């Protein structure tokens, strides 16, 4: 009675709200707050999470705010960062985009797209039925119930969604304490501007910001400022601080937990409401954002018809896979900043050393800016997958008449998966007449690295389905039916 | 002519690459009956590789060496992989220090040098032409006279103090309890190394390890069970008649100069750092050899002040990396459950790439190690090892390199056809010309001046005219003959 129910105005909430929207689906989002806050979690987008946001069109309006880093660093190495220009990228940069301005700009997209954003609206409750799904909220008006056919819990780490369908979501406890805040130009005229790893902590200053990490911290009320000057024990001058208005200042720990199960019966998950970690290069929100994108087509196509439920469970398996190992590159990304003299100092110069490398300056690269993302689904056995399966192509260009660029990203914008001929193979596109809602765009790219005839692609940029000269009619006539069910009549 | 202190591996090598170099070498040591059994060792490649110029790779073969080769801080699934680099030996020559000892005590024996065992020594003097150690024998006291003296004993070098040198370094941290116990209650338990939260422990027979990160008289028995409060069942342990057992530290400590005027230092005396990966020996013997030669010749003439002090110039800047590689290496052995692992998954998933096993397997193997001595640029081969190529010429009989260095000489490799270089080395006493093909040469190469440790001094390019290679010759082994 109200198609989909997305709790939280966070980044990820708004993203699933436009893809919902997108994909021709009701798209309902209650947010707790009322005037919406960013200000500290100052963003980052990199790039598969840019090149996701070009098959939006939403990229064009990120790019007033001056982006840039091309691109590193790397655990505080800053000798030899991370360099983007080793990676197969039609953006090989980071949009320096602050989350409070990201907010906006996914706020705006939803708003005009037709989705309620009623701010100010905390959930109570919940209750899955067999059919649909029931929140109870707290409105300013008072309390109401709602009725929807799907509920994604896109709050915060502490999501009451997580919690009301019980879903844990393991972890390990926090051992590291890391308070941050703004306050600007206090005592001395003009300090330094360095990160530098103390024996006793990091700190990292900024004067004409402040952040300190201690590893070794697990009562406590709030944050405060002289709570701030004593955490800096790892500098000798003690600046402490001061005063200088405050400005937000917030704590936050390196507790790395994640959800067993992003699906549970008719109610999902998805950014921080499904996995945590410290704040370590900026992976948060692009995770989240890149888990929207994954599910909004997905679960919109489930609500009006086609979408199957295999294909909605390989939303957590294609998600859970990726944000596992966020979890660990942070852990062992602190591993690698630890404030050892002895034994850290000594292992960060022969990794630094690697890190000119360029295999391995490739390797780390991929790992951070989630180019590295590839997908394993519907394989078939006994016959191995093409090379193109799972791979990502929303940043491939085609031509064909005139000899005039037309990127793939642009395609996309539509929301429907593509069939893209590549080489000329007509009975592969006569064979896909029967759709609505896959299109079938005839271009020629050579690459097709390794080579490809044709190319099935989701919504989402990734690959469904591949062909070599090889490939029948009849094997995609499969592929359709389980990837976007039954033909029509 | 020259006395080295200390009967360890390290010192009897030097011995015999003294005597090998026409040097009487006179060699005392404190203890008198020998005494390895802990620090069971391993011969890594590169020392293997130089021990095949000595030819006394034959003789450690009688033991069964292996590991082809890895494994790299306790990381198993993907281990060092010897086949990526390299080299006519690709493997590690698993031989206890004690059999090593033996070896090399028996070569110098037969070579021509005095081992006094047990003649510790007391003090030192170090003139302008010559040092001289106060000894002390069973027979009593003693002095003696010497060109130069070398210090080859422990890390506690008694040499190294008595002519002050530090040696900085760093306070050890890390306790790590060996012994040899069996077979010390269960008949059942395990054989694994493992890394619990809090230390990481290493049992055996059906052998004992424990290293604890946090700590700073003598070793005990029940000293070493509770030592394994790492592990939750306590077997602790117990006895089982006892065996050797001691306790290491990761002190990584380092002599600023190896040379102070005519005192020399190799081996342990030199550097000290925690034993992860067995490259203490390893370090020490290329030590030996790398000091050998050069010392030989100053002694004879030839030798010049210059050549002598590249020993430190090359063989420090080693030895830092080695102590650094350990340190390292205890950082991603644990024990933190929290990040450790974490950064241990990625580092395997590294050590899968071929590019990266290869870093870490040079850095180990020591095959990695080239020299840059007396650079005017220089050629691509200037530092290189060579003690590892083939020739072969008539017949196509293939002649290892590695066997003509065994008459310690330097060697002029002509490979390519090059009689202009050759004539201009007919004036040499004590450096030999042979002239066999190698089309390898990689980065191509003519000429070849070999040093008798194995590693290319001077390199010849088509365009390099004899008038360099003279200078590159007088420069490397003094002025020709009359
Ligand atoms: C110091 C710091 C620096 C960071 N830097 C970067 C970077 O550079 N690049 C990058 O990509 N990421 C970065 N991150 C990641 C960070 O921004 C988060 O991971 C990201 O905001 C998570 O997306 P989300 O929408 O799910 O979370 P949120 O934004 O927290 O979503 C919260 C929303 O749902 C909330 N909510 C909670 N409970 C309910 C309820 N019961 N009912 C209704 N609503 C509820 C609402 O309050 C709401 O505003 C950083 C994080 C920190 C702490
Ligand atoms: C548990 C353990 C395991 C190890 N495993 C490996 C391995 O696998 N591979 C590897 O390459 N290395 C390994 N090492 C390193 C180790 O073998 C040393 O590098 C080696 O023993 C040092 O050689 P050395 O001769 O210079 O010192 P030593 O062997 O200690 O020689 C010292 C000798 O001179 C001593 N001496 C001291 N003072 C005097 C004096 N005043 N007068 C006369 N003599 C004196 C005598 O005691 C004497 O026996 C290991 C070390 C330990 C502790």
């Amino acid at each position: 009675t109200t198609d989909v129910v997305v709790v939280g105005g966070g980044p990820v909430g708004l993203m699933l709200a436009g893809e919902l929207r997108a994909g021709g689906v009701g798209a309902l989002v209650l947010e707790k707050l009322v005037e919406p806050v960013g200000h500290d979690r100052a963003g980052a987008l990199h790039i598969r999470t840019v090149e996701t946001l070009d098959l939006r069109g939403l990229l064009d309006r990120f790019l007033e705010g001056t982006q840039v880093a091309k691109g590193l660093p790397f655990a505080g190495i800053f000798t030899q960062g991370l360099d983007f220009g080793l990676v197969d990228t039609r953006h090989p940069y980071t949009g320096l985009v602050p989350q409070s301005r990201t907010e906006a700009l996914l706020a705006e997209h939803a708003r005009e797209a037709g989705a309620e954003i009623p701010r100010g609206h905390e959930v109570t409750r919940l209750r899955q039925d067999a059919e649909a799904v029931e929140v109870t909220v707290a409105g300013p008006s008072g309390p109401y119930p709602v009725r929807a056919r799907y509920g994604v819990g896109c709050d915060g780490g502490r999501s009451t969604v997580r919690r009301l369908a019980a879903d844990r979501f393991p972890g390990t406890e926090a051992t590291v304490r890391a308070l941050i805040g703004y306050v600007t130009t206090p005592e001395r005229e003009v300090p330094r501007r360095w990160e530098r790893t103390p024996d006793g902590i990091l700190v990292l200053a900024f004067p004409p910001g402040w952040s300190s990490s201690s590893t070794g911290h697990s009562d406590e009320g709030p944050v405060t400022l002289e709570d701030l000057g004593a955490a800096v024990a790892r500098v000798r001058g003690t600046p402490l601080t001061l005063t200088e208005p405050v400005s937000w200042l917030s704590r936050f720990g390196d507790a790395s937990r994640q959800a067993k199960r992003y699906r549970s019966g008719r109610v999902l998950l998805a950014g921080d409401a499904a996995h945590v970690h410290f704040p370590i290069g900026g992976q948060g929100l692009n995770t989240g954002l890149q888990d929207a994108v994954n599910l909004g087509w997905k679960l919109a196509a489930r609500v009006r018809g086609w979408g199957s439920e295999e294909l909605l469970d390989t939303y957590h398996d294609e998600r859970h896979p990726v944000a596992e190992r966020v979890l660990l590159n942070t852990r062992a990304q602190l591993a690698l900043m630890r404030p050892d003299e002895q034994h850290t100092t000594p292992l960060r110069g022969f990794v630094e050393e690697l890190l000119g490398t360029d295999e391995v300056n490739r390797y780390f690269t991929g790992m951070i800016t989630g180019t590295d993302v590839r997908y394993a689904t519907f394989a078939p056995a006994s016959a191995r997958p093409h090379p193109w399966p799972g791979r990502f192509a929303g940043g491939l260009v085609l031509s064909r008449p005139s000899g005039e660029p037309v990127p793939v990203a642009e395609l996309l914008r539509s929301a429907r998966p593509l069939l893209l001929d590549l080489a000329g193979r007509a009975d592969l596109r006569e064979a896909t007449r029967p759709w609505s809602d896959r299109v079938s765009v005839v271009a020629g790219e050579a690459t097709v690295e390794p080579p490809a005839q044709a190319l099935l692609v989701r919504p989402d940029g990734y690959v469904a389905w591949a062909g070599s000269p090889a490939a029948t009619a009849d094997e995609l006539r499969a592929s359709l039916a389980r990837w976007f069910g039954p033909p029509a009549n």
